């Protein structure tokens, strides 16, 4: 017997509940019996526990002499028997001493949320002051076994620290002490049970992250029953059953490349509901789209773009080249504005133009090009190869190829020509032509020498002069020799050469030289051939030449005089 049952004194209309547990191998089925035999009543009644091994018996309204008896709790197992007995004095309210127990307040019915905490009054006087005890459905209650959840106060109630759905039933608290006992009326505590579907506290945040990259999904779900939650990639779960968290659940993801999607799964046993955050790792940017023109230069285009991404970009990248002459790529890095005007070009070509776009993870994918020219400027080179000579004793016909830097439609040419070169040129007799390549001109003084120049033009202006031909209007004679060149051979020695002469039979050809400005005119006469060798000369000196053709007719005109010095 882990517990015995004590005498009682008792009040007329009162209760009275003793207490027999028993305990062993085998286990014991009580009993209660009273003279012998269990002798059955009805205001009595047993309220057995602990599978029949421990059983209270209760009585009710007490009534004297009736109730007045000693009584037995038969236990028995396989191996041994043993009673335990108790008494029960039942005294009429006009013959209870002063100091017997009185209930001032007994508790009251209280209503409770389960896991709230429940407060059971009970307060009671007497001489001396009596110890308190609960009885719930008929059964006395062990604050011990409740983990100190429940526990008794001096103050008199009886305190449910976490209610649970158990918790519910009949109170009556027991004042005892040496005079006897006293009940209270009874009072139910109910623990209501509120049903709440689960909703998200905090839901699952969606973000934008750089490749790895890492961040925490936060997923909070409240509710009752209280759900639990868990996380989802499509049709997979990922955290485990084994320590799953409720209320809360944080991701922490590291190390992140693909763009995943990711479901936040709050459950009960109520219903399910989800959300989804989407991370998604940030990309390259898009083609800028198409750029326009709005100015042109010689030099200069200048173009606007549209940005092409939603998101905002660090820089642009031009990339060009000249459709013109193909290849190569130009670069244009760290432009911070949707406007940029390319300059350095040259004039009167086209080029085509690409723009991309730089945010943090790099550079994007190009746009579509635009195509354009730059405008026209006047020629920065004269007409090559000019020549000149007599069709009849006082007209003469010039030719030349168009110039090598035109920058632009060539509109025409001008030919200036005199026979006083020492003037400014714009002096000169000067007239114009057409985009063509050879003119002729007449009223020209029989036997003399003329000295030829020539320009091109464009819409925009002249370009400079060639360098001065000239031609004599004797006719039958050669004409003058063609780009002649000197360069040094030796350190005693120059190598003259010119360009091969036009139809013109020349039976030999005239050189004349002279050492630096002041030295003697030596001359020498040689069989027609495209270059000639000077020999014997001074080291690290200089040399002037000039060269004529002869035809049976007589002596072409002389070239200018050409300069080089021997080596040193
Ligand atoms: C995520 O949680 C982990 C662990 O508490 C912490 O070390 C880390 O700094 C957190 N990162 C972010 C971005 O919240
Ligand atoms: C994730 O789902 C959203 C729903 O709008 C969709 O827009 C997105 O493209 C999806 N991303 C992935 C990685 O499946």
């Amino acid at each position: 017997f882990i517990k015995e049952p004590k005498d009682q004194i008792g009040v007329s209309g009162g209760v009275a509940s003793f207490v027999c547990q028993a305990t062993g191998d085998p286990k014991p089925r009580v009993t209660w019996n009273k003279k012998g035999k269990k002798v059955n009543s009805q205001r009595f009644e047993t309220i057995e526990f602990d599978e029949s091994a421990g059983a209270v018996l209760r009585i009710q309204p007490l009534r004297t002499p009736r109730d007045e008896n000693v009584y037995e709790c038969v236990a028995q197992n396989s191996v041994g028997e043993i009673t335990v007995h108790a008494k029960l004095t039942v005294l009429r309210e006009d013959q209870l001493p002063s100091g017997f127990p009185n209930i001032d307040m007994g508790p009251q019915l209280k209503v409770v949320e389960r896991t709230r905490t429940a407060t059971m009054l009970c307060a009671a006087s007497g001489n001396p002051d009596p110890e308190i005890t609960w009885f719930k459905d008929f059964l006395p209650v062990d604050p011990s076994a409740s983990n100190g959840r429940i526990k008794q106060l001096r103050s008199g109630a009886l305190q449910i620290e976490s209610s649970e759905e158990t918790d519910q039933g009949k109170y009556e608290c027991v004042a005892t002490n040496s005079a006897g006992v006293r009940y209270s009326s009874p009072a139910n505590l109910y623990v209501r049970v509120r049903r709440v579907a689960p909703r998200f506290s905090i839901l699952p945040m969606s973000h934008e992250i750089m490749p790895g990259g890492n961040v925490n999904i936060t997923c909070v779900a409240v509710g009752s029953p209280m759900p639990y939650v868990k996380w989802m990639q499509g049709a997979e779960d990922l955290t485990p059953e084994d320590d799953m968290p409720v209320g809360r659940n944080v991701l922490e993801l590291t190390d992140v490349k693909d763009s995943a999607n990711y479901t936040c799964v709050a459950m009960s046993s109520l219903g399910v509901i989800e959300a989804v955050a989407q991370i998604t790792v940030k990309s390259l940017p898009k083609a800028p789209g198409t750029p326009m023109v709005t100015e042109n230069t010689a030099t200069s285009i200048t173009i606007t773009w549209d940005s092409g991404n939603p998101d905002p970009v660090s820089y642009y990248v031009i990339e060009y080249k000249s459709k013109s002459q193909d290849g190569p790529y130009q670069i244009k890095e760290d432009i911070t504005t949707t406007r940029y005007s390319i300059g350095g070009l040259s004039p009167n070509s086209e080029y085509e133009i690409w723009v991309s776009a730089v945010n943090s993870i790099g550079q994007g994918p190009p746009s579509e090009s635009v195509v354009t020219r730059t405008g026209e400027q006047a020629p920065a080179s004269a007409p090559r190869n000019v020549q000149a000579r007599m069709l009849s004793a006082t007209t003469m016909i010039v030719q030349w190829e168009e110039p090598v830097e035109p920058n632009g439609l060539i509109r025409g040419y001008r030919v200036y020509y005199t026979m006083e070169p020492e003037h400014p040129v714009g002096n000169w007799q000067k007239h114009n032509v057409d985009d063509s390549l050879l003119t002729t001109v007449g009223s020209l003084l029989e036997d003399e020498t003329y000295t030829v120049r020539v320009l091109a033009f464009t819409s925009v202006g002249d370009g400079p002069l060639s360098d001065p031909i000239q031609v004599k209007t004797q006719q039958g004679v050669p004409g003058q020799p063609m780009n002649l060149r000197a360069e040094a051979r030796s350190e005693t020695s120059i190598t003259l050469s010119w360009s091969p002469p036009r139809q013109e039979s020349i039976i030999k050809y005239e050189l004349l030289f002279r050492e630096g400005d002041h030295g003697r005119e030596v001359g020498r006469t040689f069989d027609p051939t495209t270059s000639y060798v000077v020999e014997d000369l001074k080291p690290n000196t200089e040399y002037a030449f000039r060269l004529a053709a002869r035809s049976p007719q007589g002596l072409g005109a002389f070239t200018p005089v050409v300069r080089q010095r021997t080596l040193g």
